[PDB]
């Protein structure tokens, strides 16, 4: 035992007091000094973390590979294991990967920060399958999220690898091609360590003791000597509830080198896998099995197959073992569902005992508990063939269908009595309806001898919902919607044997089956995909050498790939350099009584405990003042900052804050936008728009609409945290901070502030983001605060990043809204009065709430005049963490708000959407609301150019059609406008700075205010600088954005960034050249190099700053006058979708966007964008959903419940397209911002959804053309589920008396 | 710096030049990336050559700073740099001289 | 010259296009960044003194 | 300079000279070298990129 030993990249690594509870991402970053791997969850759900695993099977006698996410795997149990990182296939210092490769000049790296793991999880694909298909590529992703992509360029740059295999983003012919030979050895060490027998190890470590079992024996003797001692294998479950759940097992065994627990039979009836069998290979063996035997015996496999192509990822399934999954009776399983339904044979082992069992009902006895005694472990599993006239069927249905975790999973079986159709056996089991993994027995043994008939199908449906009633209060909620799945899982159920008995000529003597019925039994399954993306060729005759209007990819893509890219983590720590995490509140409103660091003292590394009490400056600190930096006798929401705690490592941090105990006294505490309108609690007053005549335009309108929506708020779910690193500086209180942050002002300011110090004293470095997308222009400076009096206080460097929980707690997100409308329209179509009430929940300070709710004011007409308008907004005080900024700033609401009445009033007039639509919009030199004159009006191409592109018209024909000929699933085509105002609402902030160098070489160093978060800008700074000073741009370099070279900044938002900064680097360059000028005559032949050198030696300044702001800007609320904007973007969608009927789960068929963003800078970035923001769109009205409890505490922490869009998300068909020959005159070199305005496009699919609903509820229910049904955002499938309407849903409908606590309230 | 107080000069010089006091103004290192193509610190000219180019630079901030100092002539310094950067003016300057 | 602070110079490599940054007792900033330049064959912008 | 805290990873360096005030180098061995604890790598003139 003792010395751990495993390969990494190559290089052996000898550990010698390994601690059980060391990760390999932890071991990785901070012990080997590889950044490359990166930390997005610590929960297993982001792949950014993703590694490969190699090892000599000394059973199969090979070398095998796979995936793995470094944050769950337990250095204890990679002994004789070897791991592969990205920097160890390939980096810019010597060749790069053709994986890394093709990512980068594909343009699928823009932040990056999941670069890596996306490059490990192809790579470890192609180890195995050296030319899979296209289906392989894309399931080798199912464990990896990109919230920047939109994944397109990541699946169009591979499939160059599938044996499935206006000018072009890139040239796939100019990738290098792949020699799979060339690939690292396989250790030759650990090849030679493989004829030493294994033998026990033990490791220990300062909680924890780890035991790795070689033989049965020893872990048998073990468990029967020491029944506590923790099993581990995949370490999945495991670790969740070590790092989640707060739970420690001092001891812990891991069988998984014991043969007998790893061993595979093919027996007479069926296959058994040993339980240390990983998730993978069971799903090999039953592959290849149901290749090879008849479809009759292999029922049960398939339903085993159906599941595992929605468990997890291939991370996961690399390392969960099968008897993971049954021992830890989760009642989510499943798997367990299926084993039960199918009776799998379990062979549990005890020293000296050993039995069989096959699983039913009562081998679940209460929560997380099993059949099996203390000293028992689960040997080995056997899944059933199927039998003569026996079906089997699976089921799954959550939010998001890749990797997530279910709502209702079940498998279900039936035997016939041979010959005939009559029920011999028939079980259904469920998981997510209870306590655990349950059984409808009642409901089922009632069917027995009974034919497979409409009549036992209306009996066991009204059956299941009697049986497995769901009480208000339930855990977990939405009881209606998951009730609805057990019965409509048993209708596909139904409907599936139909047809099989078909197949064996019983179709006579079962019920009928009624074709428009049939498409319900299809499993899941979608077309290749068809991407498309067209943009404008430069003039025939520009510079080879001037980038502005080429496709130049992401300058940092390369180093992105390979991870050599450093974010604010990777950053190596000082040898003095300290952890810090915060304290948080645990109250959504209370009196802090006291606080008690006692234990907090007692864990080791442990430095202090900062607080309230320790700031030197002020406490006060917030965009409107109206924060603490630490909590004072008050906490204003779960989740309030409190204080912090410093140790040596997050390991210690993580225990210390678990340390300090937290008295409270409660106080009354307001939470949804209704506890605010009720108890009057809001931020400021009403603001308010008011044009034309309402009273006038009502009274002339033919018709009156009143209506009311909800709009969730949503997570930015930046795959790299929040992060801060302040390093003092020991003289005159100066400070150095290296933050992942939007806003370097406010972060300088801010500090500076809470520290009591000038300004000049701190410096603020930002070099990149692993995402920002707003979440990031403010909150950061609440871990910066704490970090940077941590490091005041101990005079040492201290860093800290938020894990995704502490995150998505802390940081807050999008304002979720809540509207209220009235719309005066005529008979055909043409609005004319609108009357619009907004209300945002800000929670406990104001931040830009204001702000955002002026966006909102401003786009609460979208692309339509009204000439009698009137919208007002409150901002609502509540206690919840503070709501802020996110990708479209209040537009993307308001918006979505336009769109809903204007959806209902097409249906009411009886008319075709995209006329009424169409006839309803501005035209060249109209004014808004606000009174803006809309010049350089482009909508009107767009929306032409759109219906042209996606040939909307003959495919409503298509969707029609389709809807006729099926009864179960439905389709929907909708198409969308949108206008977005560019240019921050707060005037003064449309400014911007740029340093510019020339050294006596010639070479360049750029640097501006804003910071490069993934969206390209430096690499459109440098295009541009290229441009301007006529030199390659291969002379000029960025590397960072920095407070003491550019003061004063504004974050890097409302989309402007390209357009100010590109302007001030432009005014630099300017005063460079006119310097130059003299030089440049007196040797026209010369060169730059030439120049320059004549100039400095001519004693003339290489330096120059330049400076930039957006003229006549500011508008007035009081006279409804001047404008808020310089210009707008405009842009075009229309999106087909098909829904489920039955489950709520949706395809994106097809997308066609048609933006217009000027003469482009980069036509790859802006593309990029578009795709990037529709799809983060695309979650924020179908995906995306964040739950709290009644109390004012989030329940969504982390990519485990918060379904942001995976790869398979996006629309097969995705064809975008850059608006030809439209220059702005209004931004540098004729460009338009890009950023913001494509997210609220994704509105196209949110209608296209309900036009779908629209035609599940017009059949299954009677009818009424005219019907007018409210769809809340975000879709998501309980919502779409519950609005289809039928006869499943109408026996599905719990009442929720007074006293009823739900699980979750809506905020 | 290399222990002349050279800084201590420039600092002086500054403060002079944009008539506020030392306490307002700090120095915190030399570097490449924020002044290029120095000389260097040599010859005994250092304070004389930067001084005037630390002047140069002060004089085109106070440049900008007039309209502001004019229409609150009673106004603080603070009052004057907020009113600039609430104006959308620059608040950053180079600064070169050469002998 | 019996400076009481010797020659010291501590290199720090970015791992990016070579960026690499320097904290040198040094008098010449510019010659500093260009000779190590030349030494490693990267532009000027990539070294920072 | 040297008061700047060492990063974790931070090395130390010590220039090898020559002992001679002209002479061709004949040779160079490291042998001991790269018995030293915390050996990490001896440049040369070989290794300037
Ligand atoms: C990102 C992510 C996605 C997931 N998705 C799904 C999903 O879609 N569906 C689903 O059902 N689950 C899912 N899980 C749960 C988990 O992956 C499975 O339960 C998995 O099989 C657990 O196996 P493991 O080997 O990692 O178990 P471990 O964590 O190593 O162990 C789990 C438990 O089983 C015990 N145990 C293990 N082997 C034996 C044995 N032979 N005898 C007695 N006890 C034993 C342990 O002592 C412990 O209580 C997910 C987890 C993550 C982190
Ligand atoms: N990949 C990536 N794209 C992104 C972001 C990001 O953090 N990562 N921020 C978004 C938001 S919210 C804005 S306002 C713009 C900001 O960049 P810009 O001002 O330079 O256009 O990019 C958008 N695109
Ligand atoms: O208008 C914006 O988009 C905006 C964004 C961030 C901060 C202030 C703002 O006005
Ligand atoms: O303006 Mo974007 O920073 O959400
Ligand atoms: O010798 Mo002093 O001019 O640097
Ligand atoms: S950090 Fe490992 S899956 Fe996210
Ligand atoms: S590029 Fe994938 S998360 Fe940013
Ligand atoms: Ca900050
Ligand atoms: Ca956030």
């Amino acid at each position: 035992a003792d010395k751990l030993v495993f390969f990494v990249n190559g290089r052996k690594v000898v550990e010698k007091n390994a601690d059980p509870e060391t990760t390999l991402l932890a071991y990785l970053r901070r012990k080997l000094g590889l950044s490359g791997t990166k930390l997005g969850c610590g929960e297993g759900g982001c792949g950014a973390c993703t590694v490969m695993l190699s090892k000599y099977d000394r059973l199969q006698n090979k070398i095998v590979h796979f995936s793995a996410n470094a944050c769950l795997a337990p250095i204890c149990s990679l002994h004789h294991v070897a791991v592969t990182t990205v920097e160890g296939i390939g980096s810019t210092k010597t060749r790069l990967h053709p994986v890394q490769e093709r990512i980068a000049k594909s343009h699928g790296s823009q932040c990056g920060f999941c670069t890596p793991g996306i490059v490990m999880s192809m790579y470890t694909l192609l180890r195995n399958q050296p030319e899979p298909t296209m289906e392989e590529i894309e399931n080798a992703f199912q464990g990896n999220l990109c919230r920047c992509t939109g994944y397109r360029p990541i699946l169009q740059g591979f499939r160059t690898f599938a044996r499935d295999g206006s000018p072009s983003l890139f040239k796939p012919e100019e990738f290098t091609p792949l020699d799979p030979t060339q690939e690292p050895i396989f250790p030759p060490e650990l090849l030679r360590l493989k004829d030493t027998p294994r033998k026990q190890l033990r490791f220990e470590g300062e909680r924890v003791t780890w035991i790795q079992a070689s033989t049965l024996k020893e872990l048998l003797d073990l468990k029967a000597q020491h029944p506590d001692a923790k099993l581990v294998v995949g370490n999945t479950e495991i670790g969740i509830e070590m790092k989640f759940k707060n739970m420690l097992f001092p001891m812990i065994v891991c069988p998984a080198w014991i043969p007998e627990l790893n061993s595979v039979e093919h027996g007479p009836d069926g296959i058994s896998f040993g339980a240390a069998c990983p998730l993978s290979i069971v799903e090999k063996t039953l592959v290849d099995a149901v290749a090879k035997l008849p479809a009759q015996k292999t029922e049960v496999f398939r339903g085993v197959l159906e599941q595992l192509r929605w468990f997890a990822g291939k991370q996961v399934k690399s390392v969960a073992s099968v008897g993971g999954n049954i021992i830890t009776a989760s009642p989510i399983s499943d798997l367990n569902p299926v084993f039960m339904a199918s009776g799998a044979k379990l062979t549990l082992v005890s020293r000296g005992t050993r039995r069989t069992v096959q699983m039913d009902h009562t081998f679940f006895p209460g929560y997380r508990k099993t059949l099996l005694s203390p000293e028992e472990i689960l040997l080995s599993i056997e899944i059933p063939y199927s039998r003569e006239g026996e079906y089997f069927s699976a089921f799954k249905q959550a939010s998001r269908r890749e990797d997530d975790i279910a709502k209702v999973t079940s498998g279900m079986r039936v035997l016939f009595k041979p010959g005939t159709t009559e029920v011999q056996e028939l079980a259904l089991c469920y998981g997510g309806m209870a306590n655990r993994t349950i059984s409808a027995l009642k409901t089922t043994q009632r069917q027995l001898s009974k034919l497979w008939k409409e009549e036992l199908l209306q009996d066991v449906c009204a059956g299941l919902a009697e049986e497995l009633h769901l009480p208000p209060d339930a855990p977990g909620g939405m009881v209606d919607f998951r009730c609805t799945l057990t019965l409509s899982f048993f209708f596909k159920f139904y409907l599936t044997v139909l047809q099989k008995l078909g197949q064996e000529n019983l179709e006579d003597k079962c019920g009928k089956l009624d074709p428009t019925f049939a498409s319900a039994t299809l499993l899941f399954q979608k077309d290749p995909p068809a991407d498309v993306q067209l943009f404008q060729e430069v003039p025939k005759g520009q510079s080879e050498e001037d980038m502005v209007g080429r496709p130049l990819p992401h300058l940092a893509a390369d180093m992105q790939a390979s991870g050599e890219a450093v974010y604010c983590d990777d950053i190596p720590r000082y040898e003095n350099e300290l952890s810090l995490r915060l304290v948080t509140s645990t109250r959504a409103h209370a009196k802090i009584k006291s606080i008690d660091t006692s234990e907090a003292k007692k864990v080791p590394g442990f430095v202090c405990f900062i607080s309230a009490d320790d700031v030197p400056g002020s406490n006060i600190t917030g965009i409107c003042n109206d924060e603490t930096v630490f909590a004072k006798d008050k906490v204003t929401c779960v989740g309030h900052i409190i204080g912090a705690v410093v140790a040596d490592t997050p390991e210690h941090t993580q225990r210390a804050a678990q340390g300090v105990k937290i008295t409270y006294e409660e106080l009354p505490a307001i939470i949804t936008i209704e506890d605010a309108i009720k108890n009057n609690s809001f931020y400021g007053p009403e603001l308010k728009i008011e044009k034309g005549d309402l009273k006038k335009g009502f009274s002339e309108a033919d018709n009156v609409v009143s209506g009311e929506i909800y709009i969730g708020g949503q997570e930015h779910f930046y795959l790299e945290t929040h992060c801060t690193i302040a390093v003092p500086k020991g003289e005159a209180g100066e400070m150095e901070l290296f933050v992942s942050t939007q806003n370097t002002m406010k972060t300088q300011s801010f500090v500076a502030k809470m520290l009591g110090v000038p300004a000049n004293r701190i410096v603020v470095r930002v070099k990149r983001m692993g995402g920002g997308f707003g979440g990031k222009v403010t909150r950061s400076t609440v871990v910066s605060t704490a970090v940077a009096l941590a490091a005041y206080k101990t005079g040492r460097p201290v860093r800290c990043m938020l894990d995704r929980d502490e995150d998505m707690l802390i940081t807050g997100g999008r304002h979720p809204f809540l509207a209220r409308y009235k719309v005066g329209f005529m008979k055909t179509g043409t609005v004319v009065a609108l009357e619009v009430d907004h209300f945002s929940n800000v929670g406990n300070t104001q931040d830009l709430s204001q702000s955002i709710m002026e966006r909102a004011l401003f786009h609460m007409d979208n692309c339509y005049k009204i000439p009698n308008i009137r919208g007002t907004g409150r901002l609502c005080k509540t206690n919840l963490p503070s709501n802020t900024a996110f990708r479209g700033f209040g537009g993307p609401q308001g918006m979505l708000i336009a769109e809903c009445w204007m959806s209902e009033v097409a249906v009411t007039c009886g008319m075709p959407a995209e006329e009424v639509r169409r006839k309803n919009l501005y035209k060249e030199g109209d004014l808004t609301h606000f009174n803006q004159k809309l010049e350089g009006f482009t909508l009107p191409r767009c929306w032409e150019e759109c219906l042209a592109s996606s040939q909307y018209h003959a495919r409503k024909s298509e969707v029609d059609k389709f809807n006729k000929e099926n009864c179960w699933k439905k389709r929907g085509l909708c198409i969308i406008p949108t206008k977005f105002g560019i240019s921050f609402t707060v005037p003064f902030l449309n400014q911007a700075g740029a340093l510019l160098h020339v050294y006596t070489d010639g070479s360049v160093l750029l640097t501006h205010g804003g910071t490069e978060m993934g969206q390209g800008l430096h690499t459109k700074m440098v295009q541009v600088a290229s441009r301007a000073l006529k030199i390659p741009t291969s002379k000029i370099y960025i590397s960072e954005t920095s407070t003491n070279t550019v003061p004063n900044t504004s974050p890097t938002a409302a989309s402007v960034s390209a357009d100010l900064n590109g302007q001030a680097v432009y005014a630099a360059c300017q005063t460079i050249l006119k310097r130059l000028e003299p030089y440049k005559k007196k040797n026209p032949s010369g060169s730059w190099e030439d120049w320059v050198t004549a100039a400095y030696m001519d004693t003339v300044s290489l330096s120059a700053t330049g400076f930039y702001r957006t003229p006549n800007l500011g508008y007035s609320f009081e006279t409804n006058s001047g404008n808020p904007f310089h210009y707008f973007s405009y842009g075009v969608a229309c999106s087909e979708v098909e829904i489920d009927c039955l489950t709520g789960d949706h395809k994106n068929l097809r997308t066609d966007i048609v933006m217009d963003v000027g003469s482009s800078l980069n036509p790859a970035i802006d593309i990029g964008q578009v795709e990037g923001a529709f799809v983060q769109g695309l979650g924020l009205f179908t995906l995306e959903e964040l739950h709290y409890s009644p109390e004012g505490s989030l329940h969504t922490r982390g990519p485990s419940t918060y379904k942001i869009p995976a790869f398979g998300s996006i629309p097969i068909e995705f064809r975008v397209s850059l608006l030809r020959d439209c220059p702005n005159k209004k931004a540098i070199y004729a460009s338009k911002a890009v950023g913001e305005p494509p997210l609220f496009l994704a509105a196209s699919i949110f209608f296209a959804i309900k036009d779908a609903i629209r035609a599940a509820r017009a059949q299954h229910t009677g009818n009424n053309v005219k019907e007018l049904f409210r769809l809340d955002s975000p879709a998501t499938p309980e919502k779409i589920r519950n609005a289809c309407v039928d006869k499943f849903t109408t026996l599905c409908v719990t009442g929720v008396p007074e006293n009823c606590k739900p699980w979750s309230v809506r905020v």
